[PDB]
């Protein structure tokens, strides 16, 4: 089974790249970094992070897993000393697929799209930050402020967090907008609380004045010029982990925020 | 087809209650307040409540309607001078049905069951609370503070709204647990944010040392000694509504909270 | 100079305060517990609120002392392994005084008057909480809710802290109003942000409804029924701490919270 | 007396300013934008700012007026309608002197120094925001996010209270620091609380790796680079407002967030 490694690119995590590599070749398992069916991500979640977006062309065609070197990472839940272990199982296919919800973003100007695993965010260029929030053609509000995030289930635990987002289990369809540092006079109305959509549901994000945005998706982030709407909606597209052993969400946001 | 009414008990209700019925009288309609097919609620939010609780046994059987006479309600989404067209509609049959997601309550002690259309809560009988939360068999974390809610998505716009919690569409099977006051040290850790659980997951609130919870259901609330668990789960009930037109739920959102 | 020793009850802090007196015995110390100079308590922040509420009627004669027994108290700031050389600086009176400001309760029916080292709240006995907030004659706003708190500077670190409240030195003559799962509709409004009032300002509660209310004052909490009014105000008086060392707020702030 | 007068622009308050012009020179008035003693903004707040910086060199010489042409605003609380009342009064010097205190900002490399009336925050040049957060040179925290916002009392109704800052009465000398999407893990800790400072007390923001931070002044946000300290004050300075009627900050608070 073809598979590719990528790594944090300190000592700790090339070393253990090097490792596993020599390990799958004592079996029937091909290195390959252009048509993988597994993928293989040593380091943080910033590395696994990036590996996804490497591969998000052939996201059905691939098996992700992450190795964290690192402290516990919620996407890389296999410590680096399990690294063998990790080899064998791979190799004689012991394992079960599990799939998480994924956001699209489509920025209207022609029109690009963007897949992001934890959030999409968006900021002014500078000047103030002022769009409508139009949730399936229906004019919900008028945002003022520093700028919106929109997240996956599984994004819940990181930017979503920190903004007063909910935590969603990631067997849920859905996307989470949450707002960042809106005003809220006798004039200026937002919501406030944090929105969960489920599938189908469309978010859109329109300007009132100023039309260029600070967009960004999950690590990257571009300057979007003269734009016409920015839209929000659950993928179709789902990023799937290979799984070995149990390891249950709640599980794993137990022992990333309370203890382990 | 069989149909009743329940009305906040005012004079705008009560006669609004009394025009519906003699409209009713000019149709093969049966008003019945023991086996209903229909049930009508004129009032808020709290008479919906009500009518809801009153007819807990055979919600399978029902379609409910609300009347608010009124500010816009979340449940009571028909204006009183609609009654008339309200009352051709339902005779004619010319409605589908519109279901939303319950939360079942179980306390153990012998056990007791109730069913929640916006939100279950829990709180001590007077000294400190504190509970241990348990998701799915594994111990998450030791709550300190002032108590828990669990809310139903279509009571995400409720007491979970005041308490930081997200607005969750109904069309999405969960609950939501939020914190009250948490207190949080160096030596206490909760999570902070709002939970969102799927169907089938199944949160626990174990006693650590006072065995007495004030526990409420929606409007009701009741003193609960000597308890050994509290288990929240979505129900495998649904309430069911007639909808005659279109009402979406974050237009719905929008005219209660940003303008009406 | 007289003296009085308060304590947990449990067996280390029984044995702390017996060997302290028995120190206190080497030097011309008299115990008195009825008009002591010097009040040491000896276990949580909890035994020194008691330590507090038991001598509020002379504070201007009186310096405390915490000991913890014990985790790092904001008012018990002495290790227990540090009790000889607390004697002993007691004994040559080698201290100054610090001094933090003090709450101010009135609740009128007649009249009651309450001091708060932490805070003072209010609820309602059951039902709904209802009260409109009056800011110097001046009516600000009408709180629909949970409840709402008033917190000194030195009690920011506590039930405030819980509510979302900001942390105010305690040089800072002020107190700071937090609230409780406030309702805020199209149609009932509050302001959500802690309020800080200076000296001579005062913040009067006055029922709409319901005339009963559950007020807490620090650890103590006793229903008032027929209430016309809770005013709020800055004491006059004032609390006196020994101190012998540096310790400042602050840095107690980041041992109790960040990391000790 | 010498006075000046700075206009939004717009055709409402070029006339407005042109008519009371014409009114002073029915007065002893002379008019002089260099050395005047009175300054009279017509706009909104944001016009109000920048009459502010325009003469923050000679602010213990002047009195600084604020008309609304314009929703209620905070600094600007006269309305268009009352101009003529206020040529008058102002001509008799009919006026006491109110104050509200300032922040003082130096930023070190040399070292540039900078005044607020509102607030000034810092964020990262892009990258993360890492930064040690020092109060009275003893190590607080370190703060990984989106930024921090130091705030001056009367700026507390502003920036501040979108991040869910306390409002502090502008009588109290202190500047409150809140933060913006704190990294809260169970390896990265901050208080996450807002802190009130006294008079006297220095917080100091030192960078951890990247030195370049984007740092605003309230509607001034300058790029520095290779910082090696923020350091935030109560300044000595002070705005001085001529004030004519009695128009209370609670009462400023309740116009402008509650109902008008
Ligand atoms: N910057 N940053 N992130 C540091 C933390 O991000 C973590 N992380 C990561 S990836 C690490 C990284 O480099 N991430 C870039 C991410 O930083 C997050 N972020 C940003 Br941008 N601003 C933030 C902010 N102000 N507070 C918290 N997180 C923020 C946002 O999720 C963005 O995609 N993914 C998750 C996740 N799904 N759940 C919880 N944590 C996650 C890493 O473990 C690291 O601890
Ligand atoms: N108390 N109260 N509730 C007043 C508001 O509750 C509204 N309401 C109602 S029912 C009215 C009533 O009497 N409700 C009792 C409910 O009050 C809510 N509640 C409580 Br208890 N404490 C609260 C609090 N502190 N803040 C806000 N809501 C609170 C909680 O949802 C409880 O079930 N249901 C909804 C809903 N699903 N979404 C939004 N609003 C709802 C009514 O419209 C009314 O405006
Ligand atoms: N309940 N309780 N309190 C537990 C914590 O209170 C601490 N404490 C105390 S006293 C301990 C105690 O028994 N306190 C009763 C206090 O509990 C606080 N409280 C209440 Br009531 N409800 C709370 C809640 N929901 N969350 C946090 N604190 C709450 C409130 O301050 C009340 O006066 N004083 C302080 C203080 N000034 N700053 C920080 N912590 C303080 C103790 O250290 C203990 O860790
Ligand atoms: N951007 N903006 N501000 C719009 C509002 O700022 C108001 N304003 C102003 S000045 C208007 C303006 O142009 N201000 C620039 C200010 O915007 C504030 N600000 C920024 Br930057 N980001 C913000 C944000 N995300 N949310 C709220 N306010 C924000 C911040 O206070 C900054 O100094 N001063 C006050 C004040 N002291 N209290 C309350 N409101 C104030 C204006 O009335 C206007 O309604």
């Amino acid at each position: 089974m073809k598979y590719m490694i990528t790594s944090k690119g300190d000592e700790k995590s090339d070393l253990l790249r090097l490792n596993m590599i020599a390990g799958f070749g004592e079996y029937d398992m091909e290195y390959d970094d252009v048509e993988p069916e597994i993928v293989i991500s040593i380091g943080g979640d910033g590395t696994f992070l990036s590996a996804f977006h490497q591969y998000e062309e052939r996201l059905d065609e691939i098996a992700f897993i992450g190795i964290h070197t690192g402290h516990l990472g919620f996407y890389a839940d296999w410590r680096p000393a399990e690294a063998d272990k990790l080899v064998k199982l791979l190799a004689k296919g012991e394992y079960q697929k599990v799939s998480y919800p994924l956001l699209k973003t489509t920025v209207k100007y022609k029109e690009a799209t963007y897949l992001a695993l934890n959030e999409s965010t968006v900021k002014s260029s500078g000047g103030p930050f002022v769009v409508d929030v139009v949730i399936n053609d229906i004019h919900f509000e008028r945002f003022r402020g520093d700028g919106l995030c929109m997240s996956t289930p599984s994004g819940t635990t990181a930017y979503n967090k920190s903004l007063g987002g909910a935590l969603m289990h990631p067997s849920i369809e859905a996307m989470q907008l949450t707002e960042m540092a809106s005003i809220n006079n006798r004039v200026y109305r937002t919501i406030g609380s944090p929105l969960v959509f489920p599938k189908h549901h469309v978010v859109s994000l329109q300007p009132v004045n100023d039309k260029d945005f600070q967009i960004s998706v999950d690590h990257l982030s571009i300057l979007h010029r003269d734009v016409q709407e920015i839209r929000y909606e659950v993928s179709a597209k789902k990023i799937h982990f290979a799984r070995f052993r149990s390891f249950p969400f709640w599980r794993r946001v137990h022992d990333s925020f309370i203890e382990d």
